[PDB]
């Protein structure tokens, strides 16, 4: 019963710019659509935003310290676009000072750094000319990748395009959830194939520069099973599936939409118009490594309701986060395996975000976060059989250094290993980052 993972296995720990930053308005940056979003009322457990967070825009010295500390190999962060574009074409320099003044202790701690270049802080600006739904977008974005990319990229290492196009396109205009706040999924499905796009965009521009860094998207996936052996839930699991994994999946991979959800979609794809000559062709480019973010599965039945798809998650009760979401460790081994027999086909993947949410107690100053740690360590030792079993997983990043603006969730969710105390602003690793510290240290438990 030992776990030990490769030689060159890659240890490190995720964030984002608006979930940690926090100065809004400093330093030149302008409101993204978030701190619109924040705003609406209801849109956000407690009225909360991303106004000050962790306030890492001012603490970053010693974050990228307590990573060193904490024996952290390799950091993954984004890149605040309204930092970088405040308004139409103007590059903000103050915004670029900042993180490469990021990267400088990133480098100085002989850390690895992964920029993510989309993490969902769209600014305004964009947002009033149509968001996501303008093909125009996607030339705001080259403007935005190349920059980033001449201003650094001799330096960076691990370049990550979009994170979740699923979460910016689907929930960002369809379901409403998250910024710029649309329930329109005519938008969303323009929306998911323009940030797509990018991802295809932000490709080409690296080979252009020839640059040796590695790159690669970031989807979130879901394993997903049928709630009972009845036919109509079998099909309800295979368009809840369709919806997350393989709208996003197929094309990167295989140049095209999943034809099931073509069908199922009909009206609101109006003759899938949006795609324009070439566009699948500049989307399917997996490039050097498929990064994965993996959370928990659903249990899907169908209905005969409103919805775009009819279907109905199961709520189970049994081993559950602070989220209500389930922490079923064997699913992540079916989803790593499904992700390597379609798509993957022998090429790296990492994971880029994985960790969960436990309601928290400091004690003594401690933080004795046994559901936290429970999660991680079964989730590595899926992440363990799917190695030895002839998988390409090479990385896996711990979500959340920090807790952090849980999105819709607020400040009420806390993914972080290290706990923030929001009133003094306080860094306190909690046992599992002490557990993750030993971890790395014997690489593997
Ligand atoms: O929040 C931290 C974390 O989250 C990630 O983004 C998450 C969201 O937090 C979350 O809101 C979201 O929840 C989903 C869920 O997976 C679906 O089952 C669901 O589908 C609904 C739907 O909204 C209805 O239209 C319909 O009738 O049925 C179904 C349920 O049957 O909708 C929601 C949104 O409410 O999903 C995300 C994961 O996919 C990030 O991925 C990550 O970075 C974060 O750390």
């Amino acid at each position: 019963n030992t776990f030990i993972f490769p030689a060159t296995f890659m240890w490190g720990t995720s964030t984002s710019s608006y979930q940690i930053e926090g100065g809004t308005d400093e330093g030149g940056r302008t409101p993204s659509i978030w701190d619109t979003f924040c705003q609406i009322p209801g849109k956000v457990i407690g009225g909360d935003c991303g106004d000050v967070a962790c306030d890492h825009f001012h603490h970053f010295k010693e974050d990228v310290q307590l990573m060193k500390q904490l024996g952290f190999l390799h950091y993954r962060f984004s890149v605040a676009w309204p930092r970088i574009m405040p308004a139409a074409g103007i590059i903000n320099e103050e915004g670029l000072l900042f993180y490469e003044h990021l990267l400088d202790e990133i480098e100085l701690a002989g850390l690895i750094p992964m920029l993510t270049l989309y993490h969902w802080d769209l600014p305004q600006w964009i947002e009033d000319e149509g968001g996501w739904t303008q093909r125009e977008t996607i030339q705001h974005f080259k403007t935005y990748a190349s920059v980033i990319m001449d201003r650094f990229g001799e330096r960076i290492n691990w370049w990550n395009t979009i994170n979740e196009p699923y979460c910016a396109s689907i929930l960002g205009y369809g379901t409403g959830e998250h910024a710029p706040g649309h329930e329109n999924w005519r938008e969303a499905f323009t929306a998911a194939h323009h940030i797509l796009m990018c991802h295809g965009i932000a490709s080409n521009l690296h080979k252009e520069k020839g640059l040796t860094g590695k790159i690669g998207i970031t989807l979130n996936m879901e394993h997903v099973d049928a709630a009972s052996e009845r036919p109509e839930d079998v099909a309800a699991a295979i368009r809840r599936d369709g919806f997350i994994n393989r709208w996003f999946a197929e094309p990167l991979f295989n140049g095209k939409y999943p034809e099931d959800m073509v069908e199922w979609y009909g009206t609101y794809l109006n003759g899938l118009d949006f795609v324009q000559p070439g566009d699948m062709e500049l989307i399917q480019q997996p490039g050097d490594f498929l990064g994965i973010n993996y959370y928990t599965r659903s249990i899907i039945r169908s209905t005969n309701d409103a919805s775009l798809l009819q279907v109905e998650q199961v709520h189970m009760e049994e081993p559950v986060t602070d989220m209500g979401w389930e922490i079923h460790p064997e699913s992540f081994y079916k989803l790593l395996t499904r992700i390597e027999k379609d798509f993957s086909k022998g090429l790296p993947i990492l994971i880029t975000e994985n960790g969960a949410a436990m309601r928290d107690e400091l004690v003594n100053g401690q933080i004795e976060d046994t559901g936290r740690q429970r999660y991680i360590e079964e989730h590595l030792k899926a992440c363990h059989r799917f190695i030895e079993e002839g998988g390409q997983l090479k990385g896996y990043f711990v979500w959340s250094f920090l807790d952090n603006f849980e999105w819709a969730w607020g400040y009420s969710k806390r993914f972080g290993i290290v706990h923030i105390n929001y009133e003094t602003q306080e860094r306190t690793p909690k046992q599992s980052a002490l557990w993750f510290k030993q971890m790395m240290a014997k690489n593997g438990f």
